[PDB]
């Protein structure tokens, strides 16, 4: 079946790293962009940054930039999120999904990451 699995959050202070993984298997993965969405209680669904097919194009939500970094690897069909310098304001439920809106299958079940003074 079509899978999007989320790994590698957390709890951490702020100012510190995280790297998320999302493992896709049961579609072709080179066929999607893909996209990496969070959601937080009282702040809803937020877009945080998308890659196209090959990882040539890449976007960050304006609250994300500079800080954070999305990668693809196509032979092994992982997406990846690499953040840094992370904030109170960045703690929610990470998801990656094959679009901004997408439902499951073809949004995964989440990572939880909570930054935290
Ligand atoms: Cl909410």
């Amino acid at each position: 079946q079509v899978q999007l699995q989320e790994s590698g959050g957390g709890l951490v202070q702020p100012g510190g790293s995280l790297t998320l993984s999302c493992a896709a298997s049961g579609f072709t993965f080179s066929s999607y962009s893909m996209y990496w969405v969070r959601q937080a209680p009282g702040k809803g669904l937020e877009w945080v940054s998308s890659i196209n097919r090959v990882g040539s194009n890449t976007d960050y939500a304006d609250s994300v930039k500079g800080r954070f970094t999305i990668s693809r690897d196509n032979a092994k069909n992982t997406l990846y999120l690499q953040m840094n310098s992370l904030k109170s304001e960045d703690t929610a439920l990470y998801y990656c999904a094959v679009g901004m809106y997408a439902a499951p299958p073809w949004r995964g079940q989440g990572t939880q990451v909570t930054v935290s003074s």
